[PDB]
Order: structure tokens, then C-alpha cells, then sequence
């Protein structure tokens, strides 16, 4: 399923909101 990269990608997605 969603591996680390995906979860990481999820963070990046939110990180975009934070950044």
C-alpha cells in the first residue's frame, strides 16, 4: 500500500500548506 514515500509525500503535501 502507501509506503513511506507516500506517507512522506503526504507530509510534503501538508508541508506545502505549512511552508
Amino acid at each position: 500500500p502507501k509506503i513511506l514515500n507516500k506517507i512522506l509525500g503526504k507530509i510534503l503535501r501538508l508541508a506545502a500548506a505549512f511552508k
